[PDB]
This record gives structure tokens, sequence and C-alpha cells, in this order.
């Protein structure tokens, strides 16, 4: 178990009312000892204009993923902040929700890595990417 | 000029409207002979939950801006995809809107790289990305 804070789902997912989360109705799943999950639609708010879904949103589900699973591993007062990412566009989504799981590289003092493979409904990876945090 | 298609400012609004670059007011504002911008408001859809602009509201931004331009530096029945997208975020933003200025880094017959940066209101950069597409 990496988290150093327990914090449920419904905490999470009230947390993205009212701002870019909850907009782009991101919901966070599961927690495992070691994982972080969460959905996103491929939608009107997430489509490219032919369709298929936008590579930047499933930039925002890897980076929203990261930063909060980065978060959880910090303790009272610590915050995290997104210094880097980077991701690859392996596979296109067109409908359903994609899912996104989250696991550790490395969590350091200061900084962590994290890796988010996004997986459209039928399993297949679809965009993987890598978010370096600070611990401020 | 770098561009080899002329598909207008107001045309290229036009397109965004129902998908995710309508749905975040993105707009494109400037053409250059090699140079594309697009803004970006600071607001609820954009936004983390404590009111910064959330990291992949940016790369969005980015990747919109830069798969656009890839496309105008093609031709005929020429797709232009995203490959690959990094960034760093080096200030946050917290008001009105964003703005990414996109230049050619690598125009390939093949793959393309293209440089966006981010800027806020102030012209202060606020994150530094790279987009890798490829012509298919
Ligand atoms: C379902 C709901 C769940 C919730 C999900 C939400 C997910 C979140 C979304 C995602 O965006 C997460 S996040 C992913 C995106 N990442 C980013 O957006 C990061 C942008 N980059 C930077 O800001 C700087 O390069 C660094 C601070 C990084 C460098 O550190 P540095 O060595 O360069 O320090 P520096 O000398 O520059 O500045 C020092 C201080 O200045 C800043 N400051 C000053 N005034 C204010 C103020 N009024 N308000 C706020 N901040 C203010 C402080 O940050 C503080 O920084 P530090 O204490 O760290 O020293
Ligand atoms: C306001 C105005 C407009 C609005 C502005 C907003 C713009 C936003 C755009 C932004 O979202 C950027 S864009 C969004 C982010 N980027 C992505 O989402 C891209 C995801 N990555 C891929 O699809 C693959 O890696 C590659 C196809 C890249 C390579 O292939 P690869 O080296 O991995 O080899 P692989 O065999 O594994 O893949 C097979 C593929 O070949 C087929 N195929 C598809 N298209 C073409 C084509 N044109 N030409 C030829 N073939 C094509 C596909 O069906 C596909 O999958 P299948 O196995 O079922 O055959
Ligand atoms: C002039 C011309 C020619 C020469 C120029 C050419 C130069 C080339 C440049 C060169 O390639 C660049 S350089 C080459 C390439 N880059 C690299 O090689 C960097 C590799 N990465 C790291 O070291 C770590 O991730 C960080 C330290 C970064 C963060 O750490 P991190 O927290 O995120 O990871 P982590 O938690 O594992 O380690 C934390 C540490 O914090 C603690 N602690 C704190 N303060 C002190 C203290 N005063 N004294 C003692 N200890 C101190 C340490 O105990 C240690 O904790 P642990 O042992 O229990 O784990
Ligand atoms: C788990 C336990 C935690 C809860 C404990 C209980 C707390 C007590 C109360 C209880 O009800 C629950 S606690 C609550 C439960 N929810 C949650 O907990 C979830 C998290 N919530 C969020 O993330 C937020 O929606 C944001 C802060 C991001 C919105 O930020 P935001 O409201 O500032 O979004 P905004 O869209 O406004 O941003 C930009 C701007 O638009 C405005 N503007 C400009 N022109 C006009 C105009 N003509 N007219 C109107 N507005 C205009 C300016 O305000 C301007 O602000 P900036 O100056 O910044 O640009
Ligand atoms: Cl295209």
């Amino acid at each position: 178990m990496i988290w150093k804070r327990k914090i449920t789902l419904e905490a999470l997912n009230a947390m993205g009312e009212g701002n870019m989360v909850g907009f782009l109705d991101i919901r966070f799943e599961h927690i495992g000892d070691d994982t972080l999950e969460a959905t996103m639609p491929v939608d009107s708010r997430t489509k490219q204009p032919f369709g298929l879904l936008h590579g930047g949103a499933s930039v925002v589900l890897a980076e929203s993923i990261g930063s909060v699973a980065g978060y959880l591993c910090t303790e009272g007062e610590q915050k995290v902040v997104g210094l880097e990412i980077n991701a690859n566009h392996v596979r296109s989504a067109r409908e359903g929700r994609v899912r996104g799981v989250c696991k550790p590289l490395h969590l350091g003092s200061r900084h962590q890595v994290w890796q988010i493979e996004i997986f459209d409904e039928k399993g297949r990876l679809c965009c993987s990417s890598r978010l370096t945090t600070a611990i401020l």
C-alpha cells in the first residue's frame, strides 16, 4: 500500500464538482493498494470535430489521476504539483467511456513519477502517459 | 508561407462547434506565415478544483493548435494525427484567457514536430510543449 492518506472515491468525486473534472464527467472508480482508476466519456465535450476522442482529453484524464494519486502519497500540509507530462497516443477511441489506470514508477521524498495507461471499453491500450510531480 | 491548405480562422472556429474545442471556448485568433495561435478561457470548464488552470487544459489547447497547424501543412487526401505530446507546466494561470503560439520544428514528408507555448494574459510563459504528428 503506497498511500499515506485514506480518502474515499466519494470524496474524490465530490471535489470535481464545478471544475474541469466535473465538466468532463471524469469519475474516479477504483483504488487499489498501488493503483488509482478513473473513467471519462467519449462525447461532445471530449471529441474531435469528427467523433474520435480528442488526445487532449486523454491527457486531462491522465493528469487528473496522476495528480490525485501523487497527493494521496503525501501527508499533512504537503501538496503535489505536476511539473512535466508526456503521452503516447497509440490507438483512437470513439464511443463509451475510456478508463485510466495510474501506477507509480517512483515515489520520492521530493518528486514522483507516475504512469497512466488509458484503455478503451474493450480493454485495448489507447494512451500511455508519464507524469512527473513535485512535492511542495 | 509554410501552409499548403488555405482554411480561414472563421472556418476553423466554425468547425470546433459541437466538439471539445467549442465546449472549452477555444478560439483560433491568428495565422501568420509560419505560426498559428488560439486562446482559451481560464474558468470553471478548465480549472483545477482550487481555482488554477488545469494542466490538462493547456495540453488540450496545445494539441488542438498543433494538430490543426500540422493539417494545414499537408495536401489532398493526407491526414495528420498526434503521435506524442509532452509539456512542462512552468507557471499557473488563474483568470482571463491564455494564448497558445505554435511554430514548426520539423515539417517532414511522414511526420512533423510542432512547438506550442502557452502564455497568460500578461505575456508570461505558463506551458511549453512539443507535439509529434504522423502524416498518414
Ligand atoms: C474529482 C476531483 C479530484 C481533483 C482533480 C484535480 C486535478 C488537478 C489538475 C492538474 O492540473 C494538477 S497540477 C498540474 C499542472 N501543473 C502546474 O500548473 C504548475 C505550474 N508551474 C509552477 O507553478 C512552477 O514552475 C512550480 C511551482 C511547479 C515550480 O516551483 P518553483 O521552484 O519554480 O517555485 P517558484 O519560485 O516559481 O514559485 C514559488 C511559489 O510561487 C507560486 N505562487 C506564487 N504566488 C501564488 C499564488 N497567489 N497562488 C498559487 N501559487 C503561487 C507557488 O507555486 C510557489 O511555488 P513553490 O512553493 O513550489 O516554490
Ligand atoms: C477547430 C477546428 C478543428 C478542431 C481541432 C481539434 C483537433 C484535435 C486533434 C488531436 O486530438 C490530435 S489526434 C488525437 C490523438 N492521436 C490519436 O488518437 C492517434 C492514436 N494512434 C493511432 O491511431 C496509431 O498509433 C497511428 C495511426 C498514429 C499509427 O499506427 P501504428 O504505428 O500504431 O500501427 P497500428 O497497426 O498499431 O495501428 C493501426 C492503425 O491503422 C489504422 N489507421 C487509422 N488511421 C489511418 C490512416 N489515416 N492511414 C492509414 N491507416 C490508418 C487504424 O485503424 C489503426 O488501428 P487498427 O489496428 O485498428 O488498424
Ligand atoms: C562544467 C562543465 C562540465 C561538467 C558539466 C556536466 C554535468 C552533467 C549533469 C548531470 O548529468 C546531472 S546529475 C545526473 C543525473 N541526475 C541524477 O543523477 C539525479 C538522480 N535522482 C536523485 O538523486 C533523486 O531523484 C533527487 C535527489 C533528484 C530527488 O530525490 P527523491 O526524494 O525524489 O527520491 P528519493 O526519495 O529516493 O531520495 C531522496 C533523498 O532525500 C534525502 N535527503 C534530502 N536531503 C539530504 C541531505 N542533505 N543529506 C542526506 N540525505 C538527504 C536522502 O536521504 C534521500 O532519501 P532516500 O535515500 O531515503 O531515498
Ligand atoms: C470532501 C469535503 C469538502 C467539502 C466541505 C464543505 C465546504 C462548504 C460548502 C459546501 O457546500 C461544499 S463546498 C462546494 C462544493 N463543490 C466542491 O467541493 C468541488 C470543487 N469546486 C470547484 O472546483 C469550483 O467550482 C472552482 C473553485 C474551480 C470555481 O471557480 P470559479 O467559481 O471562480 O469559476 P469561474 O467560472 O467563475 O472562473 C472564472 C471567472 O468567471 C467569473 N467571471 C468573469 N466574468 C463573469 C460574469 N460576467 N459573471 C459571472 N462570472 C464571471 C469570475 O468569477 C471569474 O473568476 P476568476 O477571477 O478566477 O477568473
Ligand atoms: Cl487530419
